[PDB]
């Protein structure tokens, strides 16, 4: 309905510089990102500490985020285990929400530990830094708002299959599909109030190239392209080339499995910020803090924060 005709309020140069300046890559690194770089596969003590970190960093902000933990047991190749997706919503009774999402588990695995630095500590920390950098503007919103989702159990425990993967997202898309929205309404569920799902995944590697995956989000991907482009021209990006842009005029010809899968196949539009090709380090012990690129991530935070403000008209 409205989602289909919704237009961004495009911000001027002055307002661009403000967004570029009001985000801190170093704050994100030390306060949002470093505490997540721990083994945190589903049900582990590392999972719990990560969950606690996420909630804590969320609670500390004046915007009136409403947190909710969707916990549940699912059969795994290692028997029943516990999962906990984390939902942070502003204005939970607002009809429409822009949704941001990462998976916050790490994949269960040299006498080294897998910490999924791109996969996906960085996407989560970016979500966190967005919530902090925009706090004051998000505070004003207190019938479209913002939701953050951190999915648990994205990864296969053993071998990626329909039943061994995406435990978090598949359980939550279904919860949301059978839950009336707004509360005490008839016919319409919580998925239906999902304007757009923007899934960040595998972000942090140098020189990422993000395809335009879905016609029904193509105009939103376009907005990312114009945004990168304008932040670039204003000298607000770092180590940034037009020839090496993140957001390319490229469509993708395969199907990627990820947390958007159970929302997409129920008709939620998806803007899938996963690069192709996948980072050199993907599903290797090398996916660590060392192999991450500061300026890339700093840059994408600014593209992303602008995208978000424009969508919310903020
Ligand atoms: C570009 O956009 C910004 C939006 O932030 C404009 O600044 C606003 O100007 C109006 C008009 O007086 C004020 O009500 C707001 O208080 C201003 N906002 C802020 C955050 O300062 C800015 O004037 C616009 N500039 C141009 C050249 O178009
Ligand atoms: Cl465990
Ligand atoms: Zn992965």
């Amino acid at each position: 309905e409205e989602k289909n005709y919704h237009q961004p309020a495009i911000l001027n140069s002055s307002a661009l510089r403000q967004i570029a300046e009001g985000t801190s890559i170093s704050e994100m690194w030390q306060n949002d990102l470093q505490p997540l770089l721990i083994e945190r596969y589903p049900g582990s003590p590392g999972s719990y500490a990560a969950r606690q970190h996420i909630m804590q960093r969320i609670q500390r902000l004046q915007a009136d985020w409403v947190l909710e933990i969707d916990t549940f047991l699912s059969q795994t190749p290692y028997g029943y285990r516990s999962f906990s997706n984390i939902i942070s919503t502003l204005n939970p009774t607002a009809k429409r929400h822009l949704v941001l999402a990462c998976h916050y588990d790490s994949k269960y695995f040299n006498n080294r530990v897998f910490v999924g630095a791109t996969d996906s500590a960085v996407p989560c920390a970016m979500m966190l830094e967005l919530a902090r950098a925009l706090d004051k503007k998000l505070l004003s919103l207190k019938d479209l708002s913002l939701q953050l989702i951190f999915f648990d159990g994205e990864e296969a425990f053993l071998h990626w299959s329909p039943q061994d993967s995406l435990y978090g997202s598949r359980h939550l898309a279904a919860k949301m599909a059978s839950t009336p929205h707004p509360p005490g309404a008839r016919g319409t569920s919580q998925l239906h109030g999902m304007d757009l799902l923007v899934l960040l995944d595998l972000i942090g590697a140098p020189n990422p190239t993000f395809p335009n995956f879905f016609p029904n989000s193509a105009r939103w991907f376009e907005r990312l392209q114009a945004i990168e482009h304008e932040l670039h021209e204003l000298g607000l990006l770092k180590d940034h080339s037009l020839e090496g842009r993140y957001f390319q005029n490229y469509s993708y010809g395969g199907v990627i499995q990820d947390d958007h899968i159970p929302f997409l196949r129920r008709g939620v539009p998806v803007l899938h910020l996963i690069p192709s090709p996948f980072p050199e380090v993907w599903h290797t012990m090398d996916d660590n803090e060392e192999n991450l690129d500061e300026s890339t991530i700093d840059n994408l935070n600014k593209i992303l924060q602008v995208f978000v403000l424009e969508y919310l008209h903020l």
